[PDB]
């Protein structure tokens, strides 16, 4: 019943999708990286830890890569042209039942839904107004 | 325009949570829900060039807890009643428009319901 | 494997407290029960090699207060409303396996219902 | 009504059970020890304290010793190979009810109830996972 | 998840050896035999980020050599001598899953029955 | 004699990797694979008395990636990149054939596929 499992984390409709799969747990940091070399991987980052007293505080990383094969001293490598670096940082009162959790998780989900405000301003190299 | 509001979270049509945008100075779009400013959600969402080479997404998340609460009260302390969620996000000014779509499914595919990171998060664990 | 959930509390079925795995970081398994983290039943442990000798054992259980509590309330101060088990065993490298089972059945016979240390916490009293 | 009585610390069903008795009261340390030479003895030890002004600690030892014979300049005598030591401290508050306690004694009864993972970890010289 | 049981040494079912996790403190896995530790097989896993462009591997294992030790009179489980096997794999950043496979199926067949080196070993010899 | 040609990576008959006896130069025999001396697999074996009661072994194998070279022009067969594996076996004076052997077959269900350390190499991954 563990939940240290694998996931697709871009969703192309069956064909090209993108899955990561649990690579590492130490030092208690999850990681998940895609089946590529790790030049060229994705890679998700999770750990929790008990910030203050009464506050428990999640650090989610996720990495995503822009393929590419450079010549260097005359041999073809291949490597990542750049990286794009999400981090996320939510901190929880440590009185917060199942269900304020699964209400957060739900914002967090309907905050970046398509269609809305964000995700439409993010997908199109633009601001809100 | 995409400054308009939308439904936060969804249940299903009854009990849906909807935020407005309130507020738009310096530039940092804001939408809060229709309660108070201590018991409310609320999201901030602002663009910036962080670096020669990289520009950064600062979107900023606040959710109350619900069990338990009054509506309408004074709930102390601050701390033990509000969810802080802090995302950032830096894309490479090399970056398309496929490419923030790229990014964007991937963030979507990150938090679907079913894979590790939202299952560890709704129920109070770590990964195991 | 081990890591696996069980009844922490007996009550004959009806009212049972089960924990269930909750988190592996750093090799200490943690298990916890369907409430939040102010009010759950909290069981860590974790073995390590802590000298040349012997190998040591830290087992960690909380215990909320039920009586007169609200659920998924904020209860303040925290101190006031839980309780602290820190168990520590320390095994000689020389015990077998039959030896862990003796030190295993002499640590249940010691909490063994009507027996005077389990009698004496459970009267809110001494030994006298 | 005095709760200072023996009781059976290894149940090995009727035959080859240990069993502690009172030994010591001083120093508000309550003492229990096995039929045997101190050097050979099975020891349990139990104190409680108002630790701060709204709680209060329980200690309580085990000692669970190997039995062995040592030959010490000629002379044959009864010593322990080794000793198995055993250190829990109960911290409970001050607001907590008869129900309360017997609820933390339920839950370290169940905690190391035959079957269960931390137990059954022990007695295989393994660890969790 | 691979931090499970294994066994490492295969005698065809009746007295195989197998190592259990133990431990996973700094970032090492350990795995344990079973019975005393002091006759214990131990195996030990670490990955680390060696230089800007290699992942280095570290992987020991222990193998003991089972005895009774008997000094005035008091017999202990010990091991009489152990032999320490210290492997350092380098693995460059650019390598894929292929390249991955391709070098655990090299280090697979350096020690398959028939091979130089196993069999140097396991006559008590070198190369000849 | 074990200085012989042996077959480093088994690929089912057609494409295998085989190591043929080039140097046994100061007691290091060395195996280099056919063709080009850049694009060549190295394998390199040398056992030696370490202390008064050891014997250790040293073996070396490198991994090349076969590339082609464009530098002005002129082509060249060279290697982009190699992988090199280190093993350092010691094993005391006192241990017998069957000893060996057993060591030996540690070795070899260390590496054998479906174990974790196999796995986690070829999958370009650590311990999870």
């Amino acid at each position: 019943a563990s939940n240290f499992t694998q996931f697709v984390l871009v969703d192309n409709g069956g064909t090209g999708d993108v899955t990561v799969a649990p690579s590492n747990f130490a030092n208690g940091v999850a990681e998940w990286i895609s089946s590529n070399s790790r030049s060229q991987a994705y890679k998700v980052t999770c750990s929790v830890r008990q910030s203050s007293a009464q506050n428990r505080k999640y650090t989610i990383k996720v990495e995503v890569p822009k393929v590419a094969t450079q010549t260097v001293g005359g041999v073809e490598l291949p490597v990542a042209a750049w990286r794009s670096y999400l981090n996320m940082e939510l901190t929880i009162p440590i009185f917060a039942t199942n269900s304020d959790c699964e209400l957060i998780v739900k914002a967090m989900q309907g905050l970046l839904k398509d269609g809305n405000p964000i995700p439409s301003a993010i997908a199109a190299n633009s601001g809100i107004y």
